[PDB]
């Protein structure tokens, strides 16, 4: 057991810091003047372009697939540094990574060659999206006896026809609402969409994932793909994640990611478990910005007293708590991503670790931001400091990427209740 | 011991609910279009007008002084209903109340008659402000050997001359930056503002409070009173609490609230202790709105499952923790304001109880809003629900009205450390 | 709304204190030399004797029934004082109170007069016990489709025959294992005990409560009523709540408490709800002793430094948190018991308030004891201080009287989910 | 970065597990019958003998000093397995390790060769004790202008004379109150012990460590070393940490660990910093036993319902929270001991990491035990389950080894307040 960083991992850190400082710091002056969520998102376009130019999109795809991703620890380091400065654009990079994951993870060399090509070119501003989330929710999408996903697909000849609405998927409508360069649309198979999911068939057996590109949307009637809305979010105000409606939206059979059923579900599960671990790095980045801002302040400001406020035990107690949360969180992320890369561990083991990581790091990040504000006091509440932005951004994390209460705690509970559950396999082996 | 409400307490609730429902609900339409903090405050003026017309400003003044305040429990009931709906204007009323408290509490019948007049009239939109807070902080304003308040006063002839800066005080610049109708300016006495506070002099012995009206300001040179800025707040985006500079600002000696010294400090301390108790009702109002919005959702929405989400043990646990926090908070506030009104108890007992109240209610109000959001899930993060507003609003409370970490816990610690401290005196008697 | 105590409330406190100080302080010298739970329980007989002599058992029965209970606030005040000194004997009194509650609550004046008789006499050491808890658990005793209670009753001729086992009920085997002077044995009605509970009938319709006295036991074969064992408890080491087997145990039909079904369930529910509210006073008593011991220590000990440790912000912070938990807890208890006594309120309102109180008071009491230990430091871990006993004692409360996790949160959840739920009805009315 | 365990690390776990299960499980039958703290301690002697025989005392000493300790991660693994089963005897072993640390960390080969010898022999039941703590407290022992340690020392001829009292030090009296085989006695230097510490001199400059063996004690008058008492503890009921009084107790100058002053204080700090990191594994063992008992119960008991209670969200939530605390705790411990072993890092960086580790792991262990008890319910409260023992044992951890409130939070705060404080140096290197 070793925690030492390789030269390539310290370089990744240096590269991410340089990009965030020289590029991402200029973003706010552009997006802040815009009047709504989409406009703010479109204002980030030049910065994403610079991310592509800096090789950061290509770094979201494994080397075997023509990308430059060195490992998930490198990835975790990059994301922490990025989110400690500016989640605008940073969020777009990782949302694209997620949107690429089902293609990355499938075992279809032709699909990989064809659909990952734009993202490994180092050109343009291509966006990917994993379109899973829906207006009615998704915590219960696999509940046997329940309605299931409300975006459905049926096969008609050599094509699939998609019917229904998505809500929340990042980048899903692309820069201009004519679509992400690649969307992986997750559907429930239904020959007759006006009828309820069969309560006697396992929902996981009816899952399909269809690859939709801008070409696919262009080859369809205009009214077959409509953007109905764009949520105004409490924080991450520069992201896009619209409300989309599919109506008789035709997709070539060749665009079907794999055979419908447990394998399709598994691709979705694996993608979202990988994101569950990586989200920890984002949360640490945000909470670290908070902690660091409060630490610098506490060590340089006396608040009209005789000594720097760090010298008061209650203030120090808050900063200690912040520090501990960030330290424990990073260790857990690095544990989780390494666990996920370990070919000798069973899925159950990797999944459970990923669930722990998402739950802990996101819950604790919020406490860290809030405790940092309390320590600084009143001055943390005005927008000449980072905290108002950080407070809104940090509340995203426990809720998104499969919220802790409805999704991640349930996924974990399910593993723990299996007769063969081995709690310590990721540490002490089977 | 009795918890039953009188018909007048019930009417106070009804009256406050109706005002919030019929008047306050219309405020957002007006302030949401405005570009900055001051503009948003100005947009709020017609609603403070209606609050005056509804008698709510007169209700901030005791009956023996020409006001209509029935009791502090009536007050606590009104504040909860207002803040449950909309802190805009509601904050202005309560900030005015605090700005009036030093005059309400003094032993000067002539001063009371003169200065409370416009506030008990039922007319106009008159604003009051207790101007204590400062750019450098105030947590250590009473520390012997420290720099002390940086807003100072010296007597010259039959006038006092104020030098220095205030920051944060609600309403202080009035509607137009020409002054609150009444500001109580808290100063440290210094015949030479260039020299440090005497470290062998108890800071409390040097406190003066000077009454400043729009007339006082108009009778001074142009740049003797300057508004240097207006903080943009995370929440309560329609209040005004500017950065003010006094330069050789002359005030008549007749406007000095009382003899400078311990009695002046006493009036400030007492006003802030009353507001420490009342603030709990504000926190309750915000957190209650969060709880109720989450509760309705939970009992009407299945999130794509087969049952309402309140039927999941994890969801119910969150709503349970919310309800418990709200219930204990309200009991504590009523206990505290009732203790304040009890002539048999000595100040230190009333003070310790008010500190507890402020600390508890404001800390747990934050947790209540956060748990409500975790129970609702992703939907809580978009502005078509209240939570984004409530999250920014609730974080004000542990920070403002004397922060828990620097001020209130320290005030409580000091009382607990006294040799004759009686922990249960507010309950079981001395 | 009023918090002021009457002369009788103040006398009840004074009386409880004198009894705790003069009588209870001497119990430890007797029970400490004993070898097992029963030996320790039996060694407290002389102190329960004194409690009866001080009228404390008679005080558990309302005045219309020949007892001296003044109110539930008086009761809460009494219990707080007793448990702040010594839970031994104190626990026996309140367990007797619980045992008597179903009789006190029933609609039969002749049952009341016959069975309550020895408890209002002021002589002897009468013990009562509500025999509900079982070896297999009780959290799901009313679950439709579940196995239900495993102590069952069938009617044969003019008598009932009880089959099965109880575990935990305080006082159940009396001083000598020949039985409590009054036991209320809660049973699932089953004509054939070898058959499972019918999954098609609502469990609450099958509840019956049978009154079992030392007479009943003497009138049965020696092997019909067996004590299989006595749990060795972490804390409250002088109580008795043994493992009891009923085999073909015959009970007169006259000794049936009421009609089986909802009526009998209602009496059990009501009894346990009242105890849910009163348990708060016991938890406060224990936590108060912890807080006050830490407080006195903090104010008199420098821990080899230059100042009393209460002058360290981290120490004060712990003491402040303790104080707040205690204050909020007592407010909630007094609110709940008052709510229980208000005939204008629906049962579900009283139930929900009782549930909140049990959950909150018992959870935070544990935190209060631990923090007080943290503040005192290493010294708190040795048995020359109260803390070791208090720690073990305090951990009983979240678990017993219906655990927070399996029972009270579930009872509260059920109420919150009802369509006609009124969260604030106990405060603001229906 | 790597989390995989080596064959020897995996073997250290199997070995520690086998010893706990075959040996330590039998301890209870012997100590449970005794009537007081010392008797219960004395009843564990045969189990400590077996620990020695299994090479576990030798494993508390670095290889270069003739011991068998392979690394602090190995140590962490061992302690977690031991404490998961039985802290009796396990506590004696680690308390000995701490008592050995000042000698292990000193720069005197002759002193190490001589004093560490019985402990690496693989025979007997040798005990070591770091005698720092005192009746009046030690949170403030280094406070300038404060009273300081009340165990003082003065040099008279070629000897040192110790005056004052210790309280709490593990094993300090040995098995029979004739002394631990090696005690490291931490003293404040004072020529006239009736005079207060000079408020103008830095307390750290006055620290001395004097080695005191059974021979030392035998060479003194009887009344010069007396045990005044033995605390009855809430938990870890089989350990000894007596109240000791030194009255004109003579020690050879040859037994002075190093020159009094900052270097002597540094050895104490480093020793206690190392133990701050290792304590985390002790707390993990205790909390882990709680988690595992609750998990087994939750997955095989319906509590009179129609499904196992782990199938209830609120029960799962407690087990999840326990699991997460345990996982985060072990990562932190392993990070901390790895940091401590990193020659490229500054002391302040190592210390800060050790403080964090101690504060977090020990606070969170307590929550883990209590949550596991809440999930099991009423049954966890009776002594036919482990929890009553685990509850009392777990509360020791935030309190001992320098309590979190008075000591470890203050040591950490002090580091954070320095101008050159580097928060992420143990992770991202120094700039
Ligand atoms: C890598 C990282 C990056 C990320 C980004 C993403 C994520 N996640 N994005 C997205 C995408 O892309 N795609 C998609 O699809 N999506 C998305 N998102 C969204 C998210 O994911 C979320 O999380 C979802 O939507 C889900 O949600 P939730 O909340 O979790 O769920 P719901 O269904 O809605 O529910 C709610 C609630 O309820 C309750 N429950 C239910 N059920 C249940 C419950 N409990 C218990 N149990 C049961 N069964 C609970 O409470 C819950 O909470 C997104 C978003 C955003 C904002 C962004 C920015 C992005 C994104
Ligand atoms: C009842 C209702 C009413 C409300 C309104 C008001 C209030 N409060 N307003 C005002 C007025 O009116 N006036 C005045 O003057 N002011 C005001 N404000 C402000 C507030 O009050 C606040 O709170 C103040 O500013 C204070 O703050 P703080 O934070 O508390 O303090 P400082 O000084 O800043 O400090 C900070 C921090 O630091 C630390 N420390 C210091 N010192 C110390 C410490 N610790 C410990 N120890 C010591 N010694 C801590 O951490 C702290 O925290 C206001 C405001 C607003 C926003 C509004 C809206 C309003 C108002
Ligand atoms: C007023 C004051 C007085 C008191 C005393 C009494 C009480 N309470 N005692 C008694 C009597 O008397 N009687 C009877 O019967 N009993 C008794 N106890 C006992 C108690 O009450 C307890 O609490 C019972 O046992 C119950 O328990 P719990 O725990 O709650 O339940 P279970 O069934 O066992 O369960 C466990 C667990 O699991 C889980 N779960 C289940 N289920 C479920 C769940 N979760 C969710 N959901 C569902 N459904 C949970 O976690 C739980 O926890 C007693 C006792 C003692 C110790 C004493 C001293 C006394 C008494
Ligand atoms: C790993 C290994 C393990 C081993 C074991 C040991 C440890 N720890 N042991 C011992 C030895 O060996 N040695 C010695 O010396 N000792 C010992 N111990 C004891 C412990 O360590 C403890 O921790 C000590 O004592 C310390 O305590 P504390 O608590 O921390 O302190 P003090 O002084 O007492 O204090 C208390 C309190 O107070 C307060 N404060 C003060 N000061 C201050 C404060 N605050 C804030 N600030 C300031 N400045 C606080 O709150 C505190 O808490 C031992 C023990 C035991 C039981 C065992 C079993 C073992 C041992």
């Amino acid at each position: 057991v070793d925690f030492k960083l390789s030269p390539s991992q310290l370089e990744a850190r240096r590269h991410a810091q340089a990009f965030a400082n020289t590029v991402l710091t200029k973003a706010s002056a552009e997006y802040s003047t815009q009047k709504d969520q989409l406009s703010r998102f479109q204002a980030t376009r030049p910065f994403y372009r610079e991310a592509v130019r800096h090789g950061l999109i290509k770094a979201q795809v494994p080397i075997p697939l023509g990308g430059t991703m060195e490992s998930l620890v490198h990835e975790s380091i990059i994301l922490e540094e990025l989110f400690a400065v500016e989640p605008a654009t940073s969020i777009t990079i990782v949302a694209t990574a997620l949107g690429l994951m089902p293609v990355i993870l499938c075992d279809s060399p032709s699909l990989q060659e064809k659909f990952l090509k734009p993202f490994i070119s180092g050109e343009g501003e291509p966006l990917a999206s994993l379109m899973h989330s829906e207006p009615n929710g998704t915590a219960n999408w696999l509940q046997k006896g329940g309605p299931g996903l409300q975006t459905t697909a049926r096969k008609v000849g050599n094509e699939w026809v998609i019917s229904g609405e998505k809500l929340w998927p990042s980048n899903s409508g692309g820069w201009d609402y004519k679509g992400a360069d690649l969307a992986c649309v997750v559907c429930r198979v239904s020959d007759d969409p006006s009828k309820p999911q069969d309560p006697n068939v396992d929902p996981a057996t009816q899952i399909a994932v269809l690859l939709v590109t801008r070409e696919t949307i262009a080859n369809n009637k205009k009214d077959a793909y409509q953007i109905l809305g764009e949520p105004e979010l409490a924080g991450h105000i520069t992201t896009s994640g619209p409300h989309t409606r599919f109506t008789e939206f035709h997709v070539p059979h060749e665009n079907l990611l794999c055979t419908p059923g447990l394998k399709a579900q598994g691709l979705v599960e694996t993608a979202f478990a990988m994101s569950a671990a990586l989200v920890g790095a984002m949360a640490i980045g945000t909470a670290r910005a908070a902690f660091e801002e409060a630490l610098v302040f506490a060590k340089s400001d006396t608040r009209g007293g005789s000594k720097h406020i760090i010298e008061h035990q209650s203030v120090a107690d808050k900063l200690i708590d912040c520090k501990i949360r960030l330290e424990t969180s990073r260790l857990l992320v690095w544990k989780a991503v390494t666990t996920l890369e370990d070919e000798a561990l069973e899925w159950k083991v990797k999944l459970e670790m990923a669930m722990q990581t998402k739950i802990y790091t996101t819950d604790v990040a919020v406490e860290c931001v809030i405790d940092a504000m309390k320590a600084v006091g009143m001055k943390s509440y005005a927008k000449d400091m980072s905290f108002p932005r950080l407070l809104n951004e940090v509340m995203c994390y426990p809720l998104f990427d499969g919220g802790n209460i409805g999704l991640r705690r349930r996924q974990m509970q399910r593993v723990m209740a299996l007769e063969d559950y081995e709690p310590w396999a990721a540490t002490y082996g089977s």
